[PDB]
């Protein structure tokens, strides 16, 4: 139940060796998270949604765990397919698919695929002649996924054009706190079951997708065990038949990435003193502007807090972090720290204003790892 | 006073070799906007703010033009530098500095840095001892500019630590519609320069920004020959003495670039139809989020029109790029155009969801090129 997090003593010694920004992640807390979601919803296997941290090491070691993989893109698929990862690994989950990617999926074995809709059935057909379908159904908590009313239309349309309906998914939405919608969508799923069968049709496997949630700036409200053994029961309870699959992004790396950011600037006209940092909203605080987030950010400071505005090194006005914000007070050099960095941070990042990417360190390659596992070997026996 | 515009057939010959989504920019719209702000604004020596668009063939050929630079980091510094552009024809105009960026300056002799706090004054003296430098000053239409009253102060701070204080800049805001903005805080400045003076401080330089505007997707409102001559007029009635500079972005490459995008699915719900594109909000559509910009897209239908949706080809559900735009009936495969495209779009593209940045062709390297030219060199004479 630990997130992954850097003391202020590692934050020393990394930043003597690599220039800010970067970003710290840990392996074991990615091998952690899997492994207590494999535990307490054990009914579900897992495609990880790559789409939220594409690492190629983190990759490599879910691959290594047994993980399968979502893929949205040719790109998905070729970092994928570069450490070995087969296309039987993978499901091509992106319900709109363009030609590159058809070709990848082709080109690779790819054989799971999504969509929504009735123009979607032609493209996969000529791409993936016999070929895994599931039906997206909009469920509750726009854009993607079919109405539920169409949903055995377009099984049954995607069959006559010689594609295999192999079963029903759907997404609750990011960042989920209740496990009611899991469970609504869940019985919905169950009718369109009950009624395939009845119809002729026998559908196989079920996708109840992503959502998982991550602590942010204000922690976490929810306990993830016990979310996770009410839904693995109500899927026991509702599909004893059924192969059942899970697709969480956030949850599996968002807990395990630290940023690492040096002040740069200050600009103390008062009432409120403004620190510039070297990341910003054009690199991993990306997700401010497109996952509606707020990080947890960590100042170092003795002195008494006080509000105080946070922005990036770019020189767009748009580049403004936190507002009020209850911070000591800082110099040109401090570093701050970041946590819960993992998901949809650095894979929004830019190279605007030409500043580089923030790159990602493996932490069990440094020092600072083996010290805490010296430190560990000591205290526990 | 024509925006570079791809015709429909000149899509097609396009898109039949290079698949979609790309960009296309034409070198010879860049040299006709470089030139007509040379010609009317001739007392504007031009530090293009290459953070609108770094595409290097656009940068080589300004540097042949006799353009200066404005960079911003060691990123833009260092494309500029294998480009043949020497530190010389730079300015370090981000007021907020990193080391890498300090060293880059240092390395390879840029010497004109702008600054708007006193925090900066030590950073820049150490780094680059003796140097030219303007106050950035905060003018009318938060983030960036010293306050007014600051600013003789902050230049006196800085011929302190052996800085060479060169002069005042300001920045107006991006896309100004009308010149006041630009006149009063030529006044302003005109009060700090006389001040100076007889405080014992001849300032040389000043540097009027950038904010000329460009045409969005309802047009342009503004002159900008009169809107030149306008603010060069009154230049001349104030600054005889001195030497003026401008940091032109958006406008130089703007008007330049078109976005080629396929139709890759379709969404006939009702009542609203909803086009699926191959280019989205993480990419060149970008700007929608992180410069408020509505751009002018062109469907290419005989059919009547009809309020349509257009999104992204992404799994987010924010990646919806239009609302209600008239458009006739599209399917799948179908080319859109996008126009005035080059700025502040492919610079804050990603490749979230695995997908590849959108490439820049150059126009002037293309048959399509070739058949303007055989069809001009008939019909003109
Ligand atoms: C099909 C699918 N599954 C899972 C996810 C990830 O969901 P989350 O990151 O909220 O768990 C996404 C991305 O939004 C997706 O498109
Ligand atoms: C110093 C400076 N000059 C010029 C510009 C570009 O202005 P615009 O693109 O609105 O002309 C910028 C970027 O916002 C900048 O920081
Ligand atoms: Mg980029
Ligand atoms: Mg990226
Ligand atoms: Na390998
Ligand atoms: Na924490
Ligand atoms: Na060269
Ligand atoms: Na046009």
């Amino acid at each position: 139940m630990k997130n992954f997090r850097l003391s202020e003593k590692e934050v020393k010694t990394l930043a003597k060796r690599i220039p800010t920004p970067f970003l710290v992640a840990s392996l074991d807390k990615v091998e952690e998270n899997y492994q207590f979601m494999r535990r307490h919803l054990p009914r579900a296997g897992v495609f990880y949604a790559m789409k939220a941290n594409p690492t190629p090491e983190i990759l490599s070691l879910l691959a290594g765990l047994g993980s399968h993989f979502d893929v949205a893109s040719a790109g998905e698929m070729e970092i994928l397919h570069e450490l070995g990862v087969d296309g039987s690994q993978m499901i091509y989950a992106n319900p709109v698919k363009d030609a590159r990617g058809l070709k990848a999926a082709a080109d690779y074995n790819v054989r799971r695929f999504t969509f929504d809709d009735p123009s979607e059935i032609d493209k996969m057909a000529k791409a993936v002649p016999g070929a895994d379908v599931l039906v997206r159904i909009a469920v509750r908590n726009t854009k993607f996924g079919a109405p539920v009313e169409e949903a055995l239309d377009l099984l049954k349309a995607a069959q006559d054009a010689g594609l295999h309906a192999m079963g029903i998914c759907f997404h609750v939405g990011s960042q989920s706190l209740s496990t009611a919608a899991y469970e609504e969508a869940l019985l919905v799923a169950r009718r369109l079951f009950d009624e395939a069968e009845e119809m002729g049709m026998h559908l196989t496997d079920l996708d109840i997708g992503g959502g998982f949630p991550v602590p942010d700036a204000k922690g976490l409200n929810v306990d993830l065990a016990a979310m996770m053994e009410a839904i693995n029961k109500q899927i026991d309870r509702l599909f004893p038949d059924t192969a059942v699959w899970t697709e969480p992004g956030r949850y599996m790396c968002g807990t395990a990435v630290n940023l690492v950011t040096s002040v740069i600037g200050t600009k103390t006209r008062g009432e409120q003193p403004w620190y510039i940092l070297d990341e910003g909203i054009y690199g991993c605080f990306s997700g401010i502007m497109y996952d509606h987030w707020t990080y947890p950010l960590h100042c170092f400071g003795k002195g008494n807090k006080k509000p105080s505005t946070f922005g990036g090194p770019s020189c767009d006005g748009i580049d403004v972090l936190y507002r009020d914000f209850m911070a000591p007070e800082l110099k040109i050099g401090d570093k701050v720290l970041v946590t819960e960095m993992g998901s949809y941070t650095s894979v929004s990042a830019t190279r605007f204003n030409g500043f580089y990417l923030a790159p990602t360190i493996i932490f069990e390659d440094q020092p600072e790892y083996a010290a805490r596992l010296t430190e560990d070997d000591d205290v526990k026996k």
